[PDB]
C-alpha cells in the first residue's frame, strides 16, 4: 500500500494548495471519461474516488470549472484535486478527488433487469426525485449537464441518496450563442439533439431524466437504437409521429421532411398493466417533442407523483429516515419560487 503524497487544492475553498495523500488506491472504472480510482485518504481514513482525466493543458478544463462551483447535497462532492502524468509529450492528468458512492441506478437497474423484477416504486420516486431536484439546481445556474443517463445517477444503497455525476460532457448554455452538436449519449439523447439542433436549452437534460423513468418502469431502454436515425425511428413508435407543427419549434432547418407516419399507441399501453396512473403521467409530460413543453425540473419534483415523498410518514425501506429531501435553497427555488408551497410541506423546517 503505497502511501502516495500530492499537492491538493480544495475544490472548495479558495486557491491555497496543501499537502494530501492518500492509500488503498484501486480502480473501479475505466473507459469513455476517466478512470475512476478508489482511495482511503491518509487523514480522514475515508473513502473517496480520484476521477484522472486528461487535462487540456492548452486551454482550461471545463469539468473542473464546473465542478468547482457546484456545492449542492445531491452531487457528488469535489473535495481536492491535483495532477499527475505519464511521458511522450507529457500530456497532464488532472485529478479530481469526490466523495466515494457505491452502486448507481445503472447498475441497480441492470440488477432488478436480470430478475425479470422491477425498481419498487417507492425507490423510483426517492431516486427520480433527487436527480430532478439536483437537475433544478445546477440548470438555476445555466449549467447544462447534457449527459443525465443511468450511468452518472449515484446512489448510495443504505441512504437512498442519489448523488449527480460525471460532469465532463458538461457545459454552460448562454443564450445567444449556438451550440455546435456532439454531446448525450445513445439511450438519453434528445430529439431536438437527433435532429442535430443548436439553440437547445437546459431542457435536453429533463429529456434524459425522463428517458430514465420510462426505463426503470419497464427493465429496459425505452428507446433503443445504435443509430441517431434508427433511434428517432423508435421514439415515434412510441410518442408518435412529430408534425412540422412540433419539428418546427425543435428548430431544424428540416424544411424538409419523410418518416414513419405512425399512429401512437397510449402510454397506458407502453408501460407494464401496473405502472400506477402519475408515474405514467410524470413521464407524459416529461418526455415530449416541445422542449419548451416538458416539466422544469423545479416543476417535476411537485409532481402528484412524488406525494408519498411529502407525506409525513414516508417509510424508508431500508429502516432509517429519508432523505433530507426538503431543504430547498432559494437558489433551486429560483425558476418559480411559489412552488415551495407544495415542494416544503407544512411539517418541514431547515
Ligand atoms: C458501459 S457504461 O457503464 O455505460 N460506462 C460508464 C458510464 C458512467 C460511469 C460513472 C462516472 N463515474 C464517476 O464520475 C464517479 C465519481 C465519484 C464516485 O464516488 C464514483 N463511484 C463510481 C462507481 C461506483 C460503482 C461501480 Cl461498480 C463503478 C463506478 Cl465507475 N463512479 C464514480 C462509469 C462507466
Amino acid at each position: 500500500s503505497k502511501v502516495t503524497t500530492v499537492v491538493a487544492t480544495p475544490g472548495q475553498g479558495p486557491d491555497r494548495p496543501q499537502e494530501v495523500s492518500y492509500t488503498d488506491t484501486k480502480v473501479i472504472g475505466n473507459g469513455s471519461f476517466g478512470v475512476v480510482y478508489q482511495a482511503k485518504l491518509c487523514d480522514s481514513g475515508e473513502l473517496v474516488a480520484i476521477k484522472k482525466v486528461l487535462q487540456d493543458k492548452r486551454f482550461k478544463n471545463r469539468e473542473l470549472q464546473i465542478m468547482r462551483k457546484l456545492d449542492h447535497c445531491n452531487i457528488v462532492r469535489l473535495r481536492y484535486f491535483f495532477y499527475s502524468s505519464g511521458e511522450k509529450k507529457d500530456e497532464v492528468y488532472l485529478n479530481l478527488v469526490l466523495d466515494y458512492v457505491p452502486e448507481t441506478v445503472y447498475r441497480v437497474a441492470r440488477h432488478y433487469s436480470r430478475a425479470k423484477q422491477t425498481l419498487p416504486v417507492i425507490y423510483v420516486k426517492l431516486y427520480m426525485y433527487q436527480l430532478f431536484r439536483s437537475l433544478a439546481y445546477i440548470h438555476s445556474f445555466g449549467i447544462c449537464h447534457r449527459d443525465i443517463k443511468p450511468q452518472n445517477l449515484l446512489l448510495d444503497p443504505d441512504t437512498a441518496v442519489l448523488k449527480l455525476c460525471d460532469f465532463g460532457s458538461a457545459k454552460q448554455l448562454v443564450r445567444g450563442e449556438p451550440n455546435v452538436s456532439y454531446i448525450c449519449s445513445r439511450y438519453y439523447r434528445a430529439p431536438e439533439l437527433i435532429f442535430g439542433a443548436t439553440d437547445y436549452t437546459s431542457s435536453i437534460d429533463v429529456w434524459s431524466a425522463g428517458c430514465v423513468l420510462a426505463e426503470l418502469l419497464l427493465g429496459q431502454p425505452i428507446f433503443p437504437g445504435d443509430s441517431g436515425v434508427d433511434q428517432l425511428v423508435e421514439i415515434i413508435k412510441v410518442l408518435g409521429t412529430p408534425t412540422r407543427e412540433q419539428i418546427r419549434e425543435m428548430n431544424p432547418n428540416y424544411t424538409e421532411f419523410k418518416f414513419p407516419q405512425i399512429k401512437a399507441h397510449p402510454w397506458t399501453k407502453v408501460f407494464r398493466p401496473r405502472t400506477p396512473p402519475e408515474a405514467i403521467a410524470l413521464c407524459s409530460r416529461l418526455l415530449e417533442y416541445t422542449p419548451t413543453a416538458r416539466l422544469t425540473p423545479l416543476e417535476a419534483c411537485a409532481h402528484s407523483f412524488f406525494d408519498e415523498l411529502r407525506d409525513p410518514n414516508v417509510k424508508l425501506p431500508n429502516g432509517r429516515d429519508t432523505p433530507a429531501l426538503f431543504n430547498f435553497t432559494t437558489q433551486e427555488l429560483s425558476s418559480n419560487p411559489p412552488l415551495a408551497t407544495i415542494l416544503i410541506p407544512p411539517h418541514a423546517r431547515i
